[PDB]
């Protein structure tokens, strides 16, 4: 395959990137604490947001509302409005670096995970933490909501990938439960479902396929593992072998039978979904890769590395959507 580079931002080290769903924009999160907003079609810096002390890693747009969320070294989960360019509020509760933060696709929730070994779910309309998911025994490097089921997947330096059942939390809103405040005691929602144990080093990333019942995980063992599941069980399918340093990030191509991964070995690698064979490698001479993302609808990719960010399309080699 070949990379058709649409945009590059040259900068100090970048840690995260987020596509806007409809505008030709990316947010970037930088090790220096700044968040950049770029129009990648024209190559224009639209805005820069300074709301963090120290590195920012988590960054994501809301899928339909004019908001984004950010998190990093200063422990706070910040909610911004990009139209008013305001930092609206900060959600506090994490006790260490926030690695990932995202919005749910339907419920008014933010998911965050942290070096404090927890995952938190927040209600961004009430501005309260509604669940703390404990059990990992080292940094939680990644967490993601499942796109259609009441599940979360998380990855940790404790060498495990966890799938959590959050159906109890979802059902709480509409339950016919009433409370007389004068009769309360002095003052379940999330349970771990699978503890996937296959990695023998720390795990840096995990991803759900947007439509198929598949999970990818990757980490310090240099491996990308593919898992499949039903409502009642999961299984390890295969491993993509070849990276020669820590794997930072991995994802599914939504519309082709391909897996992508990115690594401190200075490569982005494409693999066949059905056979796990190597399809194509792309390299940078001087830059480790920290993150990759795919646009949900367009076949457009972005990567964060030691010297900035790139936005690109992937095409079959020698082919001159
Ligand atoms: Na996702």
């Amino acid at each position: 395959m070949e990379m058709l580079t649409k945009f590059e931002s040259r900068s100090s080290r970048a840690k995260g990137v987020a596509f806007h769903p409809t505008q030709p924009w990316i947010l970037t999160s930088l090790h220096n604490g700044r968040i950049q907003l770029w129009d990648y079609r024209m190559g224009t810096l639209l805005d820069r947001f300074d709301g963090h002390d120290g590195p920012v890693a988590g960054i994501a747009f809301h899928p339909t509302q004019p908001l984004f969320v950010s998190g990093g070294d200063d422990y706070k989960v910040n909610v911004w409005n990009y139209k008013s360019r305001k930092l609206l509020f900060s959600l506090c509760g994490h006790m260490d670096y926030v690695r990932v933060c995202t919005f749910h696709h339907e419920y008014p929730w933010i998911l965050s995970c942290s070096d404090d070994q927890t995952i938190r779910i927040w209600n961004w309309q009430s501005r309260n933490c509604i669940a703390i998911l404990t059990g990992h025994s080292h940094y939680v490097m990644c967490a993601a909501f499942h796109p259609s089921e009441d599940l979360i997947v998380s990855a940790s330096l404790d060498q495990t990938v966890r799938v959590w059942d959050i159906s109890g939390l979802r059902m709480k809103n509409a339950a016919p439960v009433s409370m007389s405040k004068e009769d309360q005691k002095a003052q379940t929602d999330a349970i771990v479902k699978f503890v996937l144990e296959g990695h023998d080093r720390g795990v840096n990333w995990c991803a759900f396929h947007p439509t198929l019942p598949l999970i990818l995980s990757a980490g310090d063992d240099r491996l990308v593992k593919l898992w499949r599941m039903t409502a009642s069980k999961a299984w390890e399918v295969d491993t993509c072998r070849g990276h020669f340093n820590n794997v930072s990030c991995c994802l599914f191509h939504p519309h082709q039978e391909l897996i992508l991964s990115a690594s401190e070995d200075k490569t982005i690698r494409v693999w066949d979904l059905n056979r796990r064979t190597a399809v194509q490698t792309f390299r940078r001479d001087n830059d480790r890769f920290w993150f990759i993302t795919v646009h949900p609808k367009l076949n457009l990719f972005a990567a964060a590395h030691d010297s900035g960010v790139m936005v690109f399309k992937l095409e079959s080699a020698w082919s001159h959507e």
